[PDB]
């Protein structure tokens, strides 16, 4: 039994930025009160993982990465109500701690207790449950999944159904649903409407499936990755553009394209630049656009404000607007009801000792995503 | 009489930039097909007007300003059926064609035949009515209500209720509608809410009584200029704080005072920095920022995009984000049936002649409208 012990177990730690990961043998104590030890299954690579490695992500080092995943409890700390010994849970990047006013609130998400505003690398309480050659390691916006066992403060872990595929719905604990959501719930995508989507990895493509189950009339795929273009097709964009073809900015291009301008245009790949130009690209008198991706830290973008004068809304949102710990297991039951898809956004399947042939596959730009098996 | 005759009469003309307006005979020329030519009876003194004399709104010059009054309707043009000859009207800043895309969209305003995005300074078929000193001078936003008489495209004028008091009404064509359409219709402010509004002048009070209106429990009114703060509360106003009074950003302090940030803010200055500090000031996860204030000419903001990533939406609007034609005659038919005030508004009256006198009390921060009669 390894409940109450420590647990000496294989994870890929990050010492220091610029560096590959090292698979390592580390030490993860057992939960504290209100916390949960997770026996992680499968794991996605995200570029937000990525942006730790580049520092575009800035985050107390060494740590743990890895946010998308999935896995099974092996314990639970004292006073834990929410999952058992057992339990498939998804532990959520962004929690739900149900008393702050955020979570009181009908449409934020941004629970006051997250890690992701002031990073600090640790549990609630201030300590990590890590230790790696005899040295702390922090964790990673409370999740901390590339390695075999991990803990979690229990309003970061969301329990799904006992029948779930694990290595497929991993995708719902970050890019699947971010997207997703990010048309659904945060743009609100309206039937017959024009979308623009720049950025066609896992996270935009799952915004391309997002407007198309909101019954957009046209979805415009951009990116400057033409090997992109196929599947934003098969999952939804009617037509994709490569800013690097013309000789016009993309925003002129898809203002012409739409004959005045997008209904909804979403940014979703963390450049400055895309950012203004997503915005601009919107119909000027009721457009909308929402910031998706993650942007270089501490660098300030610059654009004149008569694009939001004229009536546009611009907007943006962690992890497609949901409340995490309610939306996440109804978004593996609707996977399970057949209601979206996951597959076309799993490229690759490799074991857990990969990640680093996995994190190439994604910088290379073959991959969507790559889903890591232990 | 007149009808199909050129009219001189006087107006106020701004040769250039920088320098008093020049009250002197111009000359009128009759409407062409679906113009109609209005008698003004009453003006108002908006800051959008000053800011074309200092350069913040560039506009071709030499031009008659004015944009927010009432007239009756001296003549029609050919083709002409929403008004008629005695019919009283308010100019419209902001047309209302009713067959472009923005006009037929349920909630855009920014009709496509504006002269705001890119003035030229003419009637719709490009020409202009008004000569003065032989020299043709241009138009402004489709109004220059700076005159005796002016001639306006039938998309640019609204006929009101015969009975309307005209000195009090022409406010409902800018600022009054602006500020209280910025709260209700574009922030869509809620019931027990808090809202921050940054600018105490005749817009920003509109804005105060419109998030009133909408049931907000706390209105703070941010001014540099002390002494507009017994009027903001007079109209709605919980709180009134100076910025100069604090050692802090106005940013930090608003999210103290709110516990953790506002519901709702507006920018009703026109300044950069503070449209930054409007949105930071909203709660990070759920806060809506809309910027009513006109920026200088051309520049832009810096701002950091973690602001919108966290959940804030930002968005702006012109004329409180009504169709103009549609929305005039009812809200005007609202201020007869006592739905509003518009007196609180109304500090100065003065003569048409006394156009200067007028503008100097603006700018020494003495008033919030003056009211011209013709
Ligand atoms: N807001 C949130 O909650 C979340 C945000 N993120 C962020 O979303 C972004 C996208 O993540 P993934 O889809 O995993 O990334 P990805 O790297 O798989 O996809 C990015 C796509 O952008 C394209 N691209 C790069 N430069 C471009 C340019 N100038 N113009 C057009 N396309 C360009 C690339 O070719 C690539 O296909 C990242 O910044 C990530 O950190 C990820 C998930 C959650
Ligand atoms: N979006 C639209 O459709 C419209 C926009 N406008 C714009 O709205 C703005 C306000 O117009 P009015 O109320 O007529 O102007 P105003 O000049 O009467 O009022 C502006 C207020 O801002 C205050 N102020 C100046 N600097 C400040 C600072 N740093 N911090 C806090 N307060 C400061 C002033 O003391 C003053 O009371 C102008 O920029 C005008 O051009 C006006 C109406 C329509
Ligand atoms: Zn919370
Ligand atoms: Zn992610
Ligand atoms: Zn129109
Ligand atoms: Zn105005």
């Amino acid at each position: 039994s390894t409940a109450g012990k420590v647990i000496k177990c294989k994870a890929a730690v990050l010492w220091e930025e610029k560096k590959p990961f090292s698979i390592e043998e580390v030490e993860v104590a057992p939960p504290k009160a209100h916390e949960v030890r997770i026996k992680m299954v499968a794991t996605g690579i995200c570029r937000s993982d990525d942006h730790v490695v580049s520092g575009t992500l800035v985050t107390p080092l060494p740590v743990i990465a890895g946010h998308e995943a999935a896995g099974i409890v092996e314990s639970i700390g004292e006073g834990v109500t929410t999952v058992r010994p057992g339990d498939k849970v998804i532990p959520l990047f962004t929690p739900q701690c149900g008393k702050c006013r955020v979570c009181k609130h009908p449409e934020g998400n941004f629970c006051l207790k997250n890690d992701l505003s002031m990073p600090r690398g640790t549990m609630q309480d201030g300590t990590s449950r890590f230790t790696c050659r005899g040295k702390p390691i922090h964790h990673f916006l409370g999740t901390s999944t590339f390695s075999q066992y991990t803990v979690v403060d229990e309003i970061s872990v969301a329990k799904i159904d006992a029948a779930s595929p694990l290595e497929k719905v991993c995708l719902i604990g970050c890019g699947f649903s971010t997207g997703y959501g990010s048309a659904v719930k945060v743009a609100k995508v309206t039937q017959g409407s024009t979308c623009a989507v720049f950025g066609l990895g896992g996270v935009g493509l799952s915004v391309i499936m997002g407007c198309k189950a909101a019954g957009a009339a046209r979805i415009i795929g951009v990116d400057i990755n033409k090997d992109k273009f196929a599947k934003a097709k098969e999952v939804g964009a009617t037509e994709c553009v490569n800013p690097q073809d013309y000789k016009k900015p993309i925003q002129e291009v898809l203002t012409e394209m739409s004959n005045g301008g997008v209904d909804f245009s979403f940014e979703v790949i963390g450049r400055l630049d895309t950012m203004v130009t997503a915005l601009s690209c919107c119909q000027e008198a009721y457009g909308v656009s929402v910031i998706v991706g993650v942007p270089p830290d501490s660098q300030n973008l610059s654009m004149n404000p008569m694009l939001l004068l004229s009536g546009r809304t611009w907007k943006g949102a962690i992890f497609g607007g949901f409340k995490s710990k309610d939306s996440v297991p109804k978004l593996v039951a609707d996977f399970m009801a057949k209601k979206f898809a996951l597959d076309p956004l799993i490229t690759h399947v490799l074991p857990f000792e990969k990640i680093n042939e996995g994190f190439d596959l994604l910088r290379s730009g073959e991959s969507i995503r790559t889903i890591l098996t232990f």
